[PDB]
């Protein structure tokens, strides 16, 4: 998260860190045993970490659970990033408390101009390297499709949405990938791609969750 | 036991010590004349030691009985350790008292997350040699089958259960083999195998007692 702020502790209860020796991607908790994240964050062995705040210090509220199943969307396209979404079924169900809590799924799609919350333990700078220890938060709105498509000529699908600022300075970055975009208590996006981080005229491009409610449900009823 | 504590004296009345000139394996008393253990703990001549606490000092409470019959499970695979259970018929029936007591057999297969008791006079270190004099105890839960198979690829059968901690530090070790895992006053496991002792991602493997009640009773009734 470039240009956001440090989230108040345990204030995005549904955020998870995907661990593979170190943090590499975020996701979000949809029920007690399923996490949604991004196909591009696929790894054959993932440990999910919940109730985190400081990613590099054991604080006493974490639950560490292995992925039992890792299911990329059948139409995931690596080249284009189309359908970038994946589901993770945890080896066991977590303990739901004030710090580990689900996030709802959209009842419809949120229109452009809606105000959303974005979070992650991804890069905090436009140029250079800085990985934070504390979870960063970012208030940003969905942008009109028109604006999304002009930024990325012929690069945008019916399942991608841009969230951000055309001016730059405030964005998601590497390490935020698979994490949540939440709009009026609902999971509307998933960090997917962008050119650089927080550059002018290159807003974040996100997976549009509203297009996959049916899939999810389905996937979870079948596994 | 690596990471456990000194059992309170005579607190695990059903523990036995398999003796061949020295303690080499554990086991549990199931009736006044039958003990259960692992098939790998098979020796043609065994002396059973009941009422023990300090493996190495005579305390006034022990009963020393020879094994009159030693029955390995017919399906016992040496290579794989599948069917890792045996039955020992003692030469005479013991004296049942507060220090030499039986343990119940399973009424059902206990579920992942059940809290269990593991005990033994096995190695107490994760690296290095340390064989204790006093019987050691460990509180550990049964783990989801999912974690168990993820730990030991193509190694886990329907008759094996993992018990312990994925983070390592606390486990059974050589010399604990054949001992009991008691959960809710019943015999859910027998120490079987593991890679090393108390290493991260190498939880112990146990014989799933609940798949056997029927063979046991079968066994005790025919001999
Ligand atoms: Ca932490
Ligand atoms: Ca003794």
């Amino acid at each position: 998260i470039v240009g956001g702020y440090t989230c108040q502790e345990n204030s995005v209860p549904y955020q998870v860190s995907l661990n593979s020796g170190y943090h590499f991607c975020g996701g979000s908790l949809i029920n007690d045993q399923w996490v949604v994240s991004a196909a591009h964050c696929y790894k054959s062995r993932i440990q999910v970490r919940l109730g985190e705040h400081n990613i590099n210090v054991l604080e006493g509220n974490e639950q560490f659970v292995n992925a039992a199943k890792i299911i990329k969307h059948p139409n995931f396209d690596r080249k284009t990033l189309n359908n970038n979404i994946m589901l993770i079924k945890l080896s066991s169900p977590v303990k739901l408390n004030a710090r580990v809590a689900t996030v709802a799924l959209p009842s419809s799609c949120a229109p452009a101009g809606t105000q959303c919350l974005i979070s992650g333990w991804g890069n905090t700078l436009s140029s250079g390297v800085n990985e934070p220890d504390l979870l960063q938060c970012l208030d940003a709105p969905l942008l009109p499709q028109a604006d999304c498509e002009a930024s990325y000529p012929g690069k945008i699908t019916d399942n991608m949405v841009c969230v951000g600022f055309l001016e730059g300075g405030k964005d998601s970055c590497q390490g935020d990938s698979g994490g949540p975009v939440v709009c009026n208590g609902e999971l509307q996006g998933i960090v997917s791609w962008g050119y650089g981080c927080a550059l002018p005229d290159n807003p974040g491009v996100y997976t549009k969750v509203c297009n996959y409610v049916d899939w999810i449900q389905d996937t979870i009823a079948a596994n």
